[PDB]
């Protein structure tokens, strides 16, 4: 994301979408009734009171449903890479952060991860907020025992359409052989790290490992993982709290050191309500995104979770 200009007086920022992921960020930045402005076409502007946003994680287009103000009837703005937008609203800390994050290369890097066996390789894109399965190459080895080269070859083809640093994962050294195979084709990798299985789980676990940390411990995905794990360990050790009621409850009595709520519940009034209470009470805040599995966990628990402390 790129910030073109701003108007402090009217709480506005003009941002330019540069990547697909920028849409995900835009989506989290926009809310209920914000005022958005765009130039449509012999150029004409279109200011709007947002009423609904249409966007699915990993999409390439973003739709702002609305009511024109700059007349009166419903209309719509379609955001895509290269689009420019003026957003007016009250910018709380969470939203300002989304902006600082979207525009910082150090935080939005995308990696291509290949978790492979001797007979199967799954490719994923590690977005700064979640994992996106993007294919699967079977070696067929069982059915042909066969040249591992044409399997490795299948993997390289599936990777041609992407251009991010590569991380190779997997159980038995098939990863090492493949990394060596890629070096001969020019294609160089950060890669090759052991992993129990060959599924998404492997990617998250890599995120959680020493090497994973050195690489992306600051990205959202890694952060949401870190806290939700703490919570999971918390609940096991009888120091955790889940569910709106129970959590809000423990929050109110300054009995919890960490308040974990979801992406979704933050767009909720209780959500925003509890965040401030949390600041009053002296409790750390954590907004986990349902766009990754750590978020999914908290979602299932109700969207609210907390880690206990001796009543403050």
């Amino acid at each position: 994301m790129r910030i073109l200009e701003e108007d402090l007086k009217n709480s506005t920022y003009r941002i330019r979408i540069e990547s697909l992921d920028d849409l995900w960020y835009l989506r989290n930045i926009l809310s209920e009734g914000d005022e958005v402005s765009a130039i449509t076409f012999e150029r004409e502007r279109i200011p709007i009171t947002i009423r609904l946003k249409v966007e699915k994680i990993e999409f390439q287009d973003f739709d702002n449903r609305l009511r024109i103000l700059g007349k009166g009837k419903h209309q719509s703005i379609t955001v895509t890479v290269d689009s420019e937008i003026s957003i007016t609203k009250e910018w709380d800390d969470q939203h300002i952060d989304l902006l600082k994050e979207a525009t910082d290369e150090k935080y939005v890097t995308v990696y291509t991860a290949v978790a492979m066996d001797e007979d199967e390789a799954q490719i994923f894109l590690i977005h700064p907020y979640g994992i996106q399965q993007v294919g699967t190459v079977y070696s067929g080895r069982s059915g042909k025992y066969y040249s591992e080269a044409s399997y490795f070859d299948q993997i390289v083809n599936a990777l041609k359409n992407y251009s991010n640093s590569i991380i190779i994962l997997g159980p038995g050294f098939a990863r090492d052989r493949f990394a060596r195979y890629c070096a001969q084709r020019g294609v160089n990798v950060i890669g090759s790290f052991p992993a129990n299985r060959t599924d998404s789980g492997a990617v998250y676990e890599f995120i959680t490992s020493a090497d994973g940390a050195k690489l992306l411990s600051n990205e959202r995905i890694a952060r949401d993982k870190e806290i939700v794990d703490e919570f999971l360990v918390a609940v096991k050790k009888d120091m955790g709290v889940y569910g709106r009621d129970q959590t809000e409850s423990a929050l109110q009595m300054g009995a919890l050191s960490d308040l974990i709520i979801t992406d979704e519940m933050f767009r909720t009034e209780d959500g925003r309500r509890s965040l401030s209470i949390a600041q009053t009470v002296g409790t750390r805040i954590h907004i986990v995104s349902v766009s990754n599995d750590p978020g999914q966990i908290v979602k299932k628990f109700g969207g609210f979770a907390g880690i206990l402390r001796y009543r403050v």
